[PDB]
């Protein structure tokens, strides 16, 4: 009945607990201390952080809870607009864009993106093939180069050419700085405001120019030529721009974090790495992986799912109660009460996964049938789940599969896991050496 | 390219090689002579027996190979119907029953079965506690009493009361006779009448029990109230009867073999027995083991896995190629070509386990990541893997843990391993003496 609550800060209540550079991990330690649910209060804000599958399976009842825009999503909405990720379910543009964009994100649609994914993946492999001896790989940086370029290429046929850059493309600097200012608003400036508005324009300018500039096998074509079957309407240019920005943000950093965490866990678990490398070598028999071959990388996907279990890179999503309801038979929620799903804690629910929740064992996912309902939510829930899941998983499987095929990896620094937190999670400073296996492309 | 083949018998080809009372062991010796794969020909039948992890890891690719009904499963289907074990993957009732029954077989579901498992396990312990001096235990017999009663109780809330019997319950007598006739058809009018009499005896009780069935914590409840999420449809009563029969076959005989082989290997490896006994004594601190305590019986679980390695009691499963495919880069298979996975041979692949493949070393399973992919398939593969695996392992871990806690065991006859072969494997005539440790329940 009585809901736990972490330490308060007088008038600021719990909000200064988010005044930290690792708020998800701070929220996880609070959840470790307080359990499956704890009230988090701030001035003018009350939310509840769910950490058990028991409560989250109820939160994932779409008849009772709908996606809420967390404060982070509302700040991302300042430039992602009514794009898919930052729109309310009841906004016309969500379901409209959902229906228009769902076919271009199916498992059937990955066949058309695969060649462009391979394009960037080959650039990643070639970059590492071209490293000198004792030179190392900055993993999250290269993973971000790879995923951002992949979504740029697969999304609207735009080459950010991140592997040709030290400082990212001006759009990327603005997007990250806009995302940074959005996150700093959580923890919370006239200069930051002007910069944010400048970064919004930089982002808008490039996308709207690309929408104006633009048939290819990319999301942009589907958004210009796609009609929502329901309303019969195509997305207007403004929403198309919000979707591209949405896809640029949503589709690069969570996927790079997953790859970066996957490789981190691979180099920390040589048995898993060997097992995944053996599959990559066995399955990727061609110089260029095919779509079908990426599907055969079962264990690689198992590695990716276990990396998503330990560190879901989009580490939370928000829900609101559509009507007065009771959560778990002891937490009454009024209409509009907000819930936060602490995904990394959910994925450490010992009552679901056993006591070895902190162990990286992809064998947990050997049979996806053994996973209870709503125990594993790295891609959100229901109709508001990640539309790019298949895209992210296909890209990450392909790229990790190519990485494992072409290189032996060394944790040469014995890297101490340091999870930098933006709105996503990444192992900061994670560096490896890759000894090429000298397998041509 | 050319596939080895064991000796032929003219028009009967290889089939008379199965006219033997230990055909798996005959197939293993053939595999020892011919290697990782050999063609097995019969009138109107060609199959290939795989024995290496190298080929079986490919056979376990579900995109290329699906479960085939072996001739044994086709004969078991004559009374197990389209139950889970004897249905094709493409049969609507498989995935339907698979989806409905999967939650009632999860590791999360074992918490609710645990009390009934303890119920039968205590009955086993009490039987041995009540043995007089110099009286011995007929191990597979008592293990079958335990596993049959456990699946009867956990599955349908029906007490076979096998520990109150010398001659098994009439359903079990008919089932064993039915499985025998099913196996005897492999080696090949009164049989048929007898085979039909055993089917009717099995159907009548189950359909009665299904008709008689109150809400219980059993599989029958879940099957009566469970809806397939996919089709929204519940299992019809006919399939429920097939599932109960399936669980009555599948749910005990392989598990009793595992317990019997586990204890056989423990009394043949006193250090392993001591180590497992010490863990049982350390972990099982209560008179009644808890679910959590059974999970802490790591070495006992490792003991069971190594017993399943040496003698997987479901010793084979059949696969067919869904499309034209190449096995191991040198054995072209056409669409519908059949594969048999000779599991005990797989589990003796020296390239996986080392030269000591024949040794009972439970330590091989301390880390499941250090085991190559598809090297260990005692519970089948993929979506057609054993749905009762966690059930079998939890029951066997609990029961073996209680056995190790409550008794010192003596291989008083220096029992010579004699493996009776039905459709499962059991150490026939395996007898032990148990000196009670006088630890109350
Ligand atoms: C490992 C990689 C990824 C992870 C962990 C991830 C995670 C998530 C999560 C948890 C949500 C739910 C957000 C919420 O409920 O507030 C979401 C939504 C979304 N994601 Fe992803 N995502 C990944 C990759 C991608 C990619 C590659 C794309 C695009 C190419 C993408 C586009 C989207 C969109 C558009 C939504 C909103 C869907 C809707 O509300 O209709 N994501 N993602
Ligand atoms: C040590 C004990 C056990 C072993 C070694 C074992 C082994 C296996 C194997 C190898 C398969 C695959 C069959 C094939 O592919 O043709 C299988 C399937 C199956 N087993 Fe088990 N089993 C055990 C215990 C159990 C228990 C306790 C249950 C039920 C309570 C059970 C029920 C089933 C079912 C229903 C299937 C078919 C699943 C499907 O195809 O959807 N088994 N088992």
């Amino acid at each position: 009945k009585e809901m736990p609550q972490p330490k308060t800060f007088g008038e600021l209540k719990n909000l200064p607990l988010l005044n930290t550079d690792k708020p998800v991990q701070a929220l996880m330690k609070i959840a470790d201390e307080l359990g499956e649910i704890f009230k988090f209060e701030a001035p003018g804000r009350v939310t509840r952080y769910l950490s058990s599958q028991r409560l989250i399976k109820e939160a994932c009842d779409e008849s009772r809870f709908d996606k809420n825009l967390s404060q982070a999503l509302k700040f991302v909405r300042d430039f992602a607009g009514d794009g898919l990720a930052t729109s309310w379910t009841h906004e016309k543009n969500w379901k409209k864009a959902h229906n228009i964009l769902l076919p271009s994100f199916s498992q059937q649609a990955m066949k058309g993106y695969h060649a462009m994914m391979v394009d960037i993946a080959v650039q990643l492999v070639q970059k590492w093939e071209r490293l000198n001896a004792d030179e190392h790989i900055e993993v999250p940086e290269d993973m971000t180069r790879l995923t951002l370029d992949t979504i740029g290429l697969c999304g609207f046929n735009y080459r950010f050419n991140s592997f040709y850059r030290d400082q990212p493309h001006p759009f990327i600097t603005s997007m990250v700085r806009a995302l940074d200012e959005a996150m700093n608003k959580l923890q919370r400036y006239d200069e930051n405001k002007r910069q944010f508005q400048e970064d919004i324009k930089v982002m808008n300018d490039l996308v709207d120019k690309i929408i104006a500039d633009r048939q290819s096998d990319d999301l942009l074509t589907h958004m210009l030529n796609g009609k929502d079957p329901e309303t019969g309407e195509p997305l207007d240019d403004e929403n198309i721009r919000y979707q591209i920005i949405t896809f640029l943000i949503a589709g690069h950093e969570t996927t790079s974090g997953l790859l970066s965490f996957a490789l981190y866990f691979l180099v920390k678990n040589p048995h898993v790495l060997q097992k995944a490398a053996e599959e990559a070598a066995r399955v990727l028999v061609d110089p260029v992986p095919s779509y079908k071959q990426v599907k055969q990388l079962k264990y690689v996907g198992m590695v990716l799912n276990e990396a998503l279990r330990l560190w879901p890179t989009a580490p939370a999503f928000s829900l609101y109660a559509k009507e007065d309801t009771v959560l778990g038979g002891e937490y009454p929620l009024e209409k509009g009460d907000e819930l936060m799903v602490l995904i990394p804690q959910l994925h450490r629910d010992k009552t679901i996964w056993g006591d070895d929740v902190e162990e990286f064992r992809p064998e947990r996912f050997e049979n996806p049938s053994a996973i209870p309902q709503h125990a594993f939510k790295p891609f959100g829930n229901g109709q508001r789940a990640c539309i790019g899941q298949q895209f992210a998983l296909h890209e990450a499987t392909l790229v990790l599969g190519m990485m494992l095929k072409h290189f032996d990896f060394e944790d040469h620094t014995n890297y101490e896991l340091d999870i930098k937190e933006t709105l996503t999670l990444k192992p900061e400073g994670f560096v490896v050496k890759a000894k090429s296996k000298k397998i041509p492309l």
